[PDB]
C-alpha cells in the first residue's frame, strides 16, 4: 500500500464517529483539530472512499464509513488486547461501563441491578442509555456503548449474546375491571380494542401482538400506558419486571397472569467479542441474573 | 320557504281532524292556522286537505305529505335530545399532554384525584417536549397540556398552578451528604449530569447556577436521550450528581442508603407548573376539574 | 323559549360544510352578521356550542358534529316533502358531490365519467379522495352526497349498495423470476420485497389478509409503489382496476394473477337514506356498474 | 507505537518458525524483519519469541500475542474490503422525493432510462409538498428531490432540468374549445379549479394571471386534492376548467372527445423543473445519473 493504515488513524475515526464533534474528538485523542482532520483525510485518501462527509457544517458518517468505523473499533480493541496480554492483570473493574437497555427493560431492571453491582464492583459506575434495539445496536458498533441489554432474538457480527433470564407477561387492568374476578386471563380475550399497545418501534409491541390471536398509543411508554389503564382507558400487557414498578396506592390497577401457555421474552446482554474488559461484562450479567425481578 | 310551524299545523290538523281543536293545540287563532296551512298547500301546489264545509280529511297525496311532515318534526326533536346529552362535559375522554420532567411524577397522584371528581373522564396521556405538546395543542390533538413557565402562545390560555423547587441528588456515600444545603455555585463541575437540549428543565438548572468567567462555563456532563430516571440510576451507581424537581425526589424504589437528596442554599431555584389550553376549547369544565386535581396533587 | 327554524338548521349545516363564514353566508343568500346571529340564537336555545366561539376559525364541537348530522337529515326530509308534493322534478341538473377512497378513485373515475355523461350530461362531479373514515364524516355533514368505498361498510341512516367484486393481482418488474409463473401462490408474498400502503388504507389490511402470516412505505400511494416496483425495489399487490392504469412502455412491469382462491374486495357506494335526489344516486351506481372494470358485478348484499 | 507491519512480522515468523522463510514471505530482508520484531518486543516490554540462537519459537505469552495479532490483521483487512466495495456508487437504492405536480408525470419516463444505465439503482420514491421534501433532503431522509424553481437552500445544490409551459384544460364540449388560445385574464372565475395552498403550482397559476380590481381577487374554486388527476376528472365531467403543466396533458386514459387543452396567449407561463441534493452527499455519481436520466 502507498500508505500504511495506522492505529492512530482508526482511533481518530472511531472517536470522531462517537463524539460527532471535531473539537471533542480532537481533545479526546489529545490533539488539535487540524491534526485529527489531517489524519482522517489521510486515511480517506488511502482507502479511496469518504468515511465522513466533506463538510465542516458538521460531522456526518457516510453509510460506507459506518461499516468502516465498526471494523476499526474491532481492530482497536484487539490491539488493546495485545497490550493487555503483555502487561497482564490490570484492573477491569475501575472505570465506568457504558450500558444501553431497550425502553421496556431499563426502567424495570437498573434499580434492582445497581446495588449488587455496587457490592461487587464499587469502582464501576454506569453511564446509561435507553433506546430502541436498532439504535443500541448502532451504538455498540461505534463503541459509544460497551454492552446492551436487549430481548432475544438478536444477532450481530462479532458480537456475543448471553441469555440472562426469561421474563413472563401479565395483563394490566383497572382495579374495578370485570377481569379482576378471573384468576388468570386467557389470551384470546386480549383481542379487544381496549388493548393499549406500544407504538411501532418497540419489539415488545410485536411480542404482545404475537402472543394474541387494538389501540396503538405511540410516543408513549409502558408508564403512560399504565397511567391510561389506571384512569380507565382500557387494559394492557406488561413484562413481569414492570408489574410492581409504580407509585399507585392499592386499589387502582390490578395484574393477572396469562392462562397457560404463559408468553414470555428472553432478556440478554450483548457486547463486542473484542471487548478488553470481559470481567465487567461478567459482573454486569451476574448482577442482572441475581436481582429480584430476574427470578421465577 | 316552508317552516316547522306550518308542518306542525298540518300534522295537528290531520290528527284532530278539526280546524278549531287543531288551532287550539297550536296556540293560534283559527284564521292564522288556516292561512298557514294552505299558503303551504299553494307553495307545494297540491291539496293536502280536501275541500269541505265540515270534514277535515286527507287527499291521497296529503296522506304521504303529512306522514313525511311528522317524520320531519320527530327528527327535528332529535336535535334537542342530542343537545341535552351534549351538556355534560365530564362524560368523555380528555387528551392530556405533560412534559417529560413533569408527567412521571404527576400522573400517579393525578389519576385517582381526577377519578374522585370526574369518574366518567378517562385520560388519553402523552409525554413529550414542550414545543411538540404546543403543536398538538394547537391542532386539537391534545385538549390540555401541563408545562412550565414561561409559556405564551397565540390563541392559547395559560394558568399557573404551583411552584416546585429543585433538589440535589447524589450517591449516598458522596461527600456532599455531609452538607445541609448545596450552594448552586458548586454544581458547575463535570460530575453534574444534565438532560439533553430540548428539555426546558436543562436550562432551568443551568440558569439556577451563578455566571462564570470566560471558558469554564458548562463543565457539566450532558447525557443525550436521558430521562430523569436514567440520570437517577447513573447517580445511584456512583457516576455523578444531578438536580431533580421536588415531585421526583421520592419517586423511586431504592432502599435507604443508595441515593440522598439535599436542598439548595437560598434562594432555592424553582419552576412554575402551569396548564395551557386553547382559548376557544368548548369544554371548560374539564379544564377546571383538571387544574384543581393537579393542584391537589401538590 | 326560542323555537327552532329550518333556516337556522340550514345556517349551521352550510357553515359546517364550508368551514368559512364568507362562503357559508354567500351560500345562504344572507350577510355574514345575519348568519352569525342565527347560529348564535340556535346555540343559545339548545344551550350548547355547535361551533367553537372563535373569530379566527370555523371549528365544530363534538356535540355539534352529531347535531349537524341530524340537522342535515331534517333538512333533507323537509326537502322530501316538496319531492312528494310535485314529483318529477329534474334531479339530474346539478352537480353531485362524490368521494372515493385513495385506492379506488384514480382507477374508477376515468371509466365512470363517460358513462355518466352519456346518461346524465348535466350532472358534473365534484370529487374528493380520502380515507374511508373521513369520507364517512363528510357524508354525515353533507359535504359529500355519495361515497365509493369497499365493504364492509355500515352506518346509521346511510344506505350501502355493493357494486362489483374486484380481484387483486401481483405486480412485479418485467425481469422478475415470477414472470415465469402463470399464477402466484399467496404464500410466496411473505417476504421483505413486498411493498405495502401505510396503515390508513383498508387496502393494506385486505392485502395482509390475502397473505399467510413486508416493507411499508408510509405516505405512499399505489402509483408511487408502482414506480418503485418498476425500478426493481420489490413487488406489490394491486386491485384489478389499477393494473392497466399507468403510462409505462411495455416490458417494464408485469402483472400475474393469484393462484386460486383469488382474493378480492367488493366495491360499494354509500349515501344518506334521506338524500332527496335518489335518481342521481341511481345513475351514478348504474354508470359504475357499466364500467369495464366492473363487469363481474357482485352477489354481495347489505 | 504498535504497527500492523510489526504484527504481520510476528504472525509470519510464528507460522514459519524460521527467519529466512518469514522475511521472504514478508518481502523484506531478515535484518528488517528482526529489527521490527525486536522493536515490538521492546515496546510491549515482553519477549514474544525465544531469544534463542538455535531455534525460533514462542514464549508462553508470545502465543496469545500472536493469536491476537492475527485477529487484528484479519479485521483490518475487512476495512480494506469494505472500502473497495464502497467505491461503486451505482449499486444501492436511491431515495428520491418529487413534488405532487411533478412525480406522476416524470417517473414513468425516468425509470426505464435510469434502469438502462443503472440497473442496480432501484428507487425509493416519495411524493409530497415542496417544504416537506426540503426538510427530508436536509435531515438526509432523502437523497435527491425533484422540485420547481425558485429553490435555494443552505448547503444544497440545484440543477435545472427543463422548462415546462402551462396549458388550459377544459371539457371537450366547452365553449373555449372554439378559441385558439386562452387569455389568462379569462381564468378569474368560479369555474377555475385550483389546488389548495401548499402546492407551489397554485401560485404559479395565480401569478400567471393579471391582478384585478378590489373585490374580485380570487374567484376560482379551490379543491383539497393533492392531485391534478382528481381535478382532471372533475373537468372531464363538465364541472369547470383548470391548468396543467405540459408534462401532464397527455398523462391520462380518456378517449378523444372527452377533454381538451388550449395554450395560453403569449407570453406563456411556465415552470422550471430542477433536481436538488445536499452538496456533501457522498454519491455524486448516482445523482448525476438520475439527473441525466430525466433528460
Amino acid at each position: 500500500h502507498h500508505h500504511h493504515m495506522t492505529l492512530t488513524e482508526l482511533r481518530y475515526i472511531v472517536t470522531l464517529a462517537q463524539e460527532q464533534h471535531f473539537g471533542r474528538a480532537a481533545e479526546r485523542c489529545h490533539v488539535s483539530q487540524p491534526t485529527l482532520s489531517v489524519g482522517v483525510k489521510k486515511l480517506e485518501d488511502e482507502l479511496g472512499v469518504l468515511i465522513f462527509e466533506r463538510s465542516k457544517s458538521a460531522v456526518r458518517l457516510t453509510p460506507v464509513g459506518e461499516g468502516i468505523v465498526a471494523q476499526a473499533q474491532k481492530v482497536l480493541e484487539q490491539a488493546q488486547g495485545i497490550r493487555e496480554l503483555a502487561q497482564a492483570g490490570k484492573n477491569q473493574l475501575a472505570a465506568p461501563l457504558k450500558v444501553g437497555a431497550i425502553y421496556t427493560i431499563g426502567p424495570y431492571l437498573f434499580p434492582h441491578l445497581i446495588p449488587q453491582l455496587h457490592r461487587v464492583a464499587p469502582q464501576m459506575p454506569l453511564y446509561i442509555e435507553e433506546n430502541f434495539t436498532h439504535i443500541l445496536r448502532d451504538k455498540l458498533r461505534t463503541g459509544e456503548l460497551d454492552a446492551i441489554i436487549i430481548a432475544l432474538p438478536f444477532q450481530e457480527a462479532d458480537v456475543l449474546t448471553k441469555p440472562l433470564f426469561d421474563e413472563p407477561f401479565y395483563v394490566l387492568m383497572p382495579a374495578d375491571h370485570p377481569w379482576t374476578a378471573k384468576a388468570s386471563i386467557d389470551s384470546e380475550l386480549l383481542n379487544d380494542k381496549s388493548l393499549l399497545l406500544l407504538g411501532e418501534g418497540h419489539d415488545f409491541r410485536d411480542q404482545v401482538l404475537e402472543a394474541c390471536p387494538h389501540t396503538t398509543v405511540e410516543s408513549s411508554s409502558l408508564e403512560t400506558i399504565r397511567h391510561m389503564v389506571a384512569s380507565g382507558l382500557g387494559v394492557s400487557v406488561l413484562p413481569f419486571s414492570a408489574v410492581d414498578s409504580h407509585h399507585y396506592a392499592p386499589g387502582v390497577i390490578e395484574v393477572r397472569p396469562f392462562s397457560a401457555p404463559v408468553p414470555f421474552r428472553t432478556v440478554a446482554i450483548a457486547w463486542r467479542a473484542s471487548f478488553p474488559r470481559p470481567r465487567a461484562i461478567e459482573v454486569l450479567a451476574d448482577s442482572i441474573r441475581l436481582c429480584s425481578v430476574a427470578r421465577p
